[PDB]
């Protein structure tokens, strides 16, 4: 199994000291080959890049979700909600069974008017910008994906549309998982240095604490009911145990919804309107079903539906650049991966989508176009092939809520506007715990078209 550079005590770890450390393994997997080894001090990973062994690490009976460092460092500001517990733990099963009915397709009949609210927001805003003004993508995509999910999710309000710095509940989500990032390249944690640091954490952990928790404790009092996470979760019973959630666990899956989804989702909003830029036909063929459907002032839940293309769109975006590009396992027991690589129970495999996802084999010769039509027949794309959102029972809880918002706003923006590539914008993915086009920037030409009043 090939290795790349070590630098002895530190082995392979100074080769992630870079602000893009995805795109570095990235170009390693391309010389190196469908598995290699990365060592740190203290620990082993191999890194999967081909559909053959990735189908094997996919197999629930032999491999089970890992929690990275990354996920591990996230827990501690997302505690035991979904997405930092171990599948075995007891609040994992709990959570899932309760949860899962707020995340159907029948769930996203009653989340789209608050999902159209904050839509109508950014169309708003983009309608009202002066000649020659342009728009930063990226940044609008993540003031609309968090103002969504805040409403959805406990009917909070951040107006991130009515502000030049966010509600510091945002900027202090956005402080901590910063943090958490960093912490993984740090050698020695306890150094006086990172004093700092960590006295910052704490102060970012009770500002999001406080907020969702005071919350909880007024809805409780209140009696209020809305289409709302929270609401749900007050409310619902284990199928299992009988038992509701608790109200601390109820505050982690608050913060964990905003955490796992608003970055991904937004990530995967800016990536669909870049390649839609740069490839002017795809564009216009998008654009006309937009027109062809969106017929009223304001979209309903089953236009969305009818919007096939688009979702075609997004599919091809997000498999180019997947915006939650790693995750994790460990072997259950003792096996062997491929018929050529022995593991001990415990090992650790990291799944690299975005290599996965140019595997000639399974998609030809021209991986690195962008062509919507692959996805035309569903049947065609071989299991364990595509995986943007994960596997198994740790699948993306949310991967029904993305897809309807981002089928929304992305054929909203293609009802309402022509799209201008002013720059010539060249390609630059930023880095944090996921994947964005940074300094993407556009102008947007009014078509004029009359949007509805909502609620
Ligand atoms: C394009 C958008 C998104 C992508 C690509 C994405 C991707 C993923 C992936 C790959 C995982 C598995 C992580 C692992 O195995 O460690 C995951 C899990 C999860 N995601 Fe998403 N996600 C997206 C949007 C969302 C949204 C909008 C929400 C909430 C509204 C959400 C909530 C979650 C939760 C709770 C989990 C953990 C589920 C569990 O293990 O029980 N995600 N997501």
């Amino acid at each position: 199994m090939p290795q790349p550079k070590t630098f002895g005590e530190l082995k392979n770890l100074p080769l992630l000291n870079t602000d893009k450390p995805v795109q570095a393994l990235m170009k390693i997997a391309d010389e190196l080959g469908e598995i290699f080894k990365f060592e740190a001090p203290g620990r082993v990973t191999r890194y999967l890049s081909s559909q053959r062994l990735i189908k094997e690490a996919c197999d629930e009976s032999r491999f089970d979700k890992n929690l990275s460092q990354a996920l591990k460092f996230v827990r501690d500001f997302a505690g035991d909600g979904l997405f930092t517990s171990w599948t075995h733990e007891k609040n994992w099963k709990k959570a899932h069974n309760i949860l899962l009915p707020s995340f159907s397709q029948q769930a996203m009949k009653g989340y789209h008017a608050m999902m159209v609210d904050i839509a109508v927001q950014l169309v708003q805003k983009w309608e009202r910008l002066n000649a020659d003004e342009h728009i930063e993508v990226p940044e609008d995509m993540t003031r609309l994906t968090l103002d969504t999910i805040g409403l959805c999710g406990f009917n909070y309000r951040f107006n991130s549309f009515y502000r030049d710095q966010p509600h510091p509940f945002i900027t202090s989500m956005v402080r901590a998982l910063d943090e958490a990032m960093n912490k993984l390249q740090r050698a020695n944690p306890d150094d006086p240095a990172y004093d700092e640091n960590k006295r910052q954490f704490q102060e970012d952990i009770k500002v999001m604490n406080d907020l969702v928790d005071k919350i909880i404790a007024d809805r409780k009092a209140s009696g209020e009911q809305s289409d709302d996470l929270l609401t749900h979760m007050l409310n619902g019973k284990d199928p299992e145990t009988g038992e509701p959630l608790d109200d601390e666990n109820i505050r982690y899956q608050i913060i964990t919804e905003l955490i796992a989804g608003h970055e991904t989702t937004s990530g995967l909003l800016s990536f669909a309107l870049y390649f839609l830029v740069k490839n002017p036909h795809v564009l216009q063929k998008a654009a006309e079903e937009a027109a062809r459907v969106l017929v009223d002032p304001v979209p309903s839940y089953k236009q969305v539906k009818q919007l096939k293309y688009v979702g075609m769109v997004l599919n091809e975006a997000l498999r180019l650049w997947p915006t939650a590009p790693a995750f994790s396992l460990y072997a259950k027991e003792d096996t062997v991966l491929g018929g050529e690589y022995p593991l001990e129970k415990g090992d650790e495999l990291m799944v690299l989508i975005p290599q996965l996802h140019r595997d000639k084999t399974i998609w030809g010769d021209d991986v690195e176009e962008f062509r919507p039509e692959r996805f035309e027949n569903p049947s065609a794309i071989p299991q364990h092939a595509f995986k943007p959102f994960g596997n198994g029972q740790r699948a993306c809880i949310g991967q029904q809520f993305a897809l309807h918002e981002a089928t929304l706003v992305l054929g909203m923006m293609l009802k309402h506007f022509d799209f201008e590539d002013h720059t010539n914008y060249e390609l630059d993915i930023k880095e944090t715990l996921t994947l964005k086009p940074e300094g993407f920037v556009v102008k947007a030409k009014s078509k004029k078209i009359p949007l509805g009043g909502i609620p």
